[PDB]
């Protein structure tokens, strides 16, 4: 048996994450989590687009699970039976047994308790992944997230300084495959199962119809952007369980990027753009400098701007004049000038 | 006020870069620099496909701007009345309001002047950003380019040696989207605007048309190829504003390599192929051995060799048979010998 | 002349690796190889589409070659005259003439020698490339490769410390390009030559309609699943001469992980998924500490699944209950249950 305190976690759903610690003083626990399966119709763009979504806790990504690096991860998956396909999970923060897979594959009406052992610190995806052609299909339906292993001493920049945190987001990036009519137009079914064969010849040819953070196109914009402040260190996370992403902040920087994601490895500074291998989760961490409305995207630009792919963030405080400013406003071009 | 010498500089075309010193003794000063957008047909490939651009001084890429860290960069960005549609600049290297796109939007027949502190090293993209759709538009028009933020003591390879190249050449690699017609062939228009439904049909299926070196097919290659000497130390600046790459150096290696393209990190040591995240530059440096041809490539062969993706360098010197060496040319296979 | 012992090395198919040692206490040698060309029709899926292929000594990938650092690697390649083309080879860990390609082109019924020194440590990719578009035709048609140049001292960890495998597997990975029919069904041709034109349109819209892991969808799974036992460290070299890769052993991690294959370069800690740059070679290291079925597969998961590119690893040994375990097996939800 093993002996160790008990902590119940309550997710929340992304982007936001459920309350922990970054440093600790707090020994091994094992800490319980609860992941219930939903199948369900949901919009994923500007224009309406329905899509038969699977899902972790009703939201894509998956809600992100934090820990600490020995913490025991004791997970109860549920497949209710208003579902209507098996479903399992694998941690690539895990080790045996396919991540998990092996050892969570449930039907409609069933549960499974899994427990994995936090040895390996980092950001990692974790996915459904119930054997042969339904791995890619139940990831790019949307059953997809990520958990944190922390180190007990909190991040540091592989350079012997503590590294901190004010505010964490997590962003999941999902490739979708949205079959289209004769004429064009984004098809609607009314089961996973009646949309399949049209989505695997989608699939097949290896380019998405949307990349979207948070579920939808414009998730998280608007009235839903992400807050900051001046000053604040924002540690952002990323994944992308199935295919290749580029994070940029535009107007910022990653201050510290682990982009393969694993806090052994000392980060990158002063990135531009960094590389989300897909498969993976990455993580950046920025202090904001300046106010003002930011754009994150991924910087294949034709997907960050017409397939979906851009977050804001809407940052408060005072504009520093020395970093940018504008010397001149727009005016007419001198009648004098030459240019040539 | 901001009360520091100011320093005129004159842009010179890719590949070549305007005069610069690596290491300097000189403090920050006002670096002032203009780029003047222009929209025209340009040529794109070796069977005369034309293509209506959008350009940074006339150029695919737009020219390498080169800096040091804690200058300030004055950039007047004009847009000629000439031109059709309005144009601004997000400069990767930059903090705050979109990377400068936010300060810099104007109308054909405005010009602005904005101005950045370069407080991050390294080699950036910098490129047109509108709003929403004509930001990939834009940039996969032409209209992105390079800068590069220099330490003061200049490069070094992150073990406290210094690092100089003895000539730099900037390689932006540019996707292209060019429709076809019902026969297959490329399509021509007479202005940006007739393009544009078009193009953006293809932009969304991700796949280029075409992918180019210096803004052509065959742009670096014949009586464009790059010059260098044996025992020279080049650095090699690759960019990518919309979409990955994987630049390699036939016959040669990297000798270091900031794939990322970040100074503050260490560089990569002996690689063969480097990869540029879409959205990034990065730069190789590496010292030629033996004199000869080598074709410079994206290492996605197919785009290298029939999307357009291939420079070469001519490289004089010695044949050093050390390194390496034909043993025995070309012969009949032995009548004698057994090969299975 | 150049006064060394030589050695003749036996190749073995791929995935298997020569016998060599590690560290080694000879001196430098002149390490002979042969490589024979083969062009010939192979099944590539589990449907049983056929391929013409074109190879060095008969398989896809090409074998391993195994050296140590200050080698001369005297290979000769050989073309026999049952072959239709020309051929050649680009050593990626060479320095010179296009890698050697440049002195090694032969027709059909030639055979040429030579030399390159082995000054770079790492994975590299060898791969022919006869010029122009049978450049990346003759590399996707499966003429490519890899060579290890180990250190003399073996492997290290970039900390100090001594890094040994017990097992060494090398899996070459192949983007192919299979023209399909009116009816969407893969065509077949009776040689290289009339499956040229249909397959150069498949490539050049960049989207292989297989990928694949020693030549065929299923390789190495079932009968052919790659053996090894709890407590052995495994070194896993994995190339793609020709486009992006995202390994990652599912229900593993990489404990030692040089993304882009170069030994001067102290490899990444704990990675879930690492990234193979088109046109190169990397490495993988892991301690396998749970028996069972493994995955091995590029994580786009459509790929691995529906493509061709899993492998599988079959692990002898002794169930951890520590790292992990199934808590409760699968059982109804609880009656008494709320999970709203
Ligand atoms: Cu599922
Ligand atoms: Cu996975
Ligand atoms: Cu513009
Ligand atoms: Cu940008
Ligand atoms: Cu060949
Ligand atoms: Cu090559």
């Amino acid at each position: 048996d093993l002996k160790l305190p008990r902590q119940r976690v309550d997710l929340v759903a992304p982007p936001f994450v459920h309350v922990h610690e970054q440093a600790t003083k707090q020994g091994p626990k094992i800490m319980e989590f609860k992941l219930v399966v939903q199948e369900k119709k949901m919009v994923i763009d500007e224009k309406g687009t329905t899509f038969q979504a699977m899902t972790f806790n009703g939201s894509m990504p998956g809600p992100l699970m934090v820990v600490h690096e020995g913490d025991y991860v004791e997970v109860t998956l549920v497949n209710p039976a208003t579902n209507t396909m098996p479903h399992n999970i694998d941690f690539h923060s895990a080790t045996g047994a396919l991540g998990g897979g092996a050892l969570t594959l449930i039907n409609p009406g069933e549960q499974v308790v899994l427990r994995w052992k936090a040895t390996r610190t980092g950001v990692f995806v974790y996915h459904c992944a119930p054997g042969g052609p339904m791995i890619p299909w139940h990831v790019v339906s949307g059953m997809n997230g990520a958990v944190m292993v922390l180190p007990r001493d909190g991040l540091n920049d592989g350079h012997g300084h503590s590294l901190r945190y004010d505010r964490i987001y997590y962003i999941g990036e999902q490739d979708l495959y949205v079959p289209r009519d004769e004429k064009g137009n984004f098809k609607s079914y009314d089961s996973p199962g009646e949309a399949y064969s049209d989505t695997e010849e989608v699939m097949r040819k290896l380019t998405p119809t949307h990349v979207v953070f948070n579920g939808k196109a414009g998730a998280l914009t608007g009235k839903n952007a992400l807050n900051a402040n001046v000053g604040e260190n924002v540690l952002i996370v990323h994944s992308q369980a199935n295919r290749d992403s580029r994070p940029h902040l535009i107007g910022g920087h990653g201050d510290y990027v682990w982009e393969t994601g694993k806090f052994s490895n000392a980060p990158e500074t002063g990135l531009e753009t960094w590389f989300i291998r897909g498969g993976s989760a990455g993580a950046a961490l920025y202090k904001f400098l300046q106010p003002g409305i930011y754009a994150y995207v991924t910087h294949n630009l034709i997907e960050a701007a017409n397939l979906g792919a851009t977050a804001h963030f809407k940052v408060e405080g005072k504009w520093n004049d020395d970093l940018m400013t504008q010397v001149k406003a727009p005016a007419d071009i001198p009648t004098g000038s030459t240019n040539e």
